[PDB]
């Protein structure tokens, strides 16, 4: 066997392992991680009018008869398999419209227990769950349940765009469907051959600079907890207060969306005594390496580890440090932040091994509660996954911000979180209305209470 240059991925139709996102690979290959909600199962249930049951079911058959990028299924061998073949629909219709109000309560309760115990066909690879609820007064609810790699922020934006076109009967400009995950991994493992030198070096630079992963009190050991409860709190705070701090941040010379979310998320986790702490922000970076990738959403969701320098100080030091280090991480968009954390778990300096994962997306559709849903109004779901231990999603509707924070009820006492939220609530009010809070230490806001001053 002669010494030669390592080839690109010729596994174009052959089942290939998952992406270098070790978080997603850990979740899929090792299911039943309890603290992380047992698995990465989320439900998207859109209340509204899209189309009829037989039209929806036939639409699935037609799309699966084609080969869209997100036709991927997770096989428990640790390989993801993309089939050009339409597997099956599995669309079960719920009669609430024809039936009584009892039938409503019967189905919603039954599908809740069912969802939590649903034995997916992940056993062989190809799994999906479609629950199509027919509501009274011509209304519908498309309740889709999935735990596997076929769902993602990138895959969801891709799906809904092609979906609402198909629901309207609109023929869109035909996208180059000849690109799957194998096309991405083809180029990325090819350039990994030299570039992994840099990828390891600069991620290791941060993997030396960041301390033990956030020590937050767990009521008991996750080893003994099999059964967890997902407690997600929703909050719609006045558009003026939020966007006043967003305007105050943009005015100060830092990112509006990032500033709001990082203030809540950093202070919450910092209470464990972590002056230095790696926060996980969901960034959107779509590499247009090939022309077709520049149109289809495969690469897009790239997560980032921004280590805070301190908390309890003036906004000047806090905001400038996070903004500076984010510019260094904007050079580290070449790969995922997972490699940094993968180097941390190699150093074995992880008491918990998971950071706090947040996204702040304002400037959505001022009609729908979520912009990524045009056909129906989706209810707030579950984001407690083996990779995400504390969830902070931010949404927008009518200019007003819909906060969504999912957390393990069995470990996190509400009072603890609401003491640190009390800090954030007084902080955003004081700082958005008054520049006085700029020259005040943030320590006064979280560590000091009883009105504090």
């Amino acid at each position: 066997m002669p010494d030669e240059s390592s080839w690109p991925n010729m596994t174009e139709s052959t089942p290939f392992p998952l992406t270098p996102v070790q978080h997603a690979y850990l979740t899929g290959r090792m299911p039943g991680q309890t603290l992380g909600g047992v698995g990465c199962h989320l439900y998207q249930e859109f209340e509204g009018h899209c189309l009829t049951a037989s039209q929806l079911e036939q639409a699935i058959t037609t799309l699966l008869q084609r080969h869209p990028m997100l036709h991927i299924a997770f096989r428990p061998d640790g390989q993801q398999v993309w089939l050009p073949q339409p597997y099956w629909n599995g669309v079960t219709v719920h009669d609430l419209r024809h039936n009584d109000a009892e039938s409503r309560q019967a189905y919603l309760d039954a599908l809740r227990q069912r969802l939590s115990h649903r034995l997916l066909r992940v056993e062989i690879g190809e799994t999906f769950d479609f629950q199509l609820t027919l509501l009274p007064d011509n209304r519908h609810r498309l309740h889709v349940n999935i735990d596997l790699l076929i769902m993602d922020a990138s895959s969801f934006t891709l799906f809904f765009d092609e979906l609402n076109a198909l629901l309207a009967g609109e023929s869109l400009p035909a996208i180059d469907t000849r690109y799957d995950f194998r096309s991405y991994l083809l180029h990325q493992q090819k350039i990994n051959q030299p570039l992994r030198d840099d990828a390891r070096a600069y991620w290791l630079a941060k993997a030396s600079t960041l301390p033990p992963a956030p020590v937050l009190p767990l009521a008991c050991e996750p080893a003994t907890l099999r059964e967890v409860r997902n407690t997600r709190r929703r909050m719609i705070v006045p558009a003026t207060r939020w966007h006043a701090f967003s305007n105050r941040a943009g005015e100060y010379g830092v990112t509006p969306t990032m500033a709001l979310a990082t203030c809540f998320s950093a202070v919450l986790a910092r209470w464990g005594g972590l002056t230095r702490l790696l926060l996980n922000i969901t960034l959107f970076d779509r590499q247009p390496l090939h022309p077709a990738v520049g149109a289809m959403l495969a690469d897009f969701t790239n997560i980032l580890l921004l280590d805070t320098a301190c908390d309890g100080d003036t906004v000047s030091n806090l905001a400038r440090k996070n903004q500076l280090t984010f510019t260094e991480d904007w050079e580290h968009r070449h790969w995922s932040g997972v490699e940094l954390l993968r180097e941390l778990k190699r150093q074995q300096r992880y008491p918990h091994g998971a950071p706090v994962v947040f996204t702040s997306n304002l400037g959505r559709s001022l009609y729908s509660s979520r912009a990524e849903s045009p056909l129906g109004e989706p209810e707030w779901g579950i984001s407690q996954t083996p990779q995400v231990w504390i969830d902070h999603l931010a949404f927008e509707h009518h200019g007003e911000v819909w906060l969504q924070w999912d957390s393990n009820d069995a470990l996190f006492p509400p009072a603890l979180v609401e003491t640190l939220f009390d800090a954030y609530c007084q902080l955003i009010n004081q700082l958005c209305d008054d520049e006085s809070a700029w020259q005040k230490p943030f320590a006064d806001m979280l560590e000091h209470h009883h009105h504090h001053h």
